[PDB]
């Protein structure tokens, strides 16, 4: 399961987006897309810019944010 990282708040400007705030863990469930990812934050779905998150690698143990 991969996860991404909220770099900033982002709030959702139609029903097929969805909101987080800075420092969010989000679950990512699509990232074909180069602007908009998919992810699931508490119980809701919708896209968010991609250029507001980062992946967080398996492979990698990432710093405190």
């Amino acid at each position: 399961k991969e996860l991404v990282l909220a770099l900033y708040d982002y709030q959702e400007k139609s029903p097929r987006e969805v909101t987080m705030k800075k420092g969010d863990i989000l679950t990512l469930l699509n990232s074909t897309n180069k602007d908009w990812w998919k992810v699931e934050v508490n119980d809701r779905q919708g896209f968010v810019p991609a250029a507001y998150v980062k992946k967080l690698a398996a492979a990698w143990s990432h710093p405190q944010f």
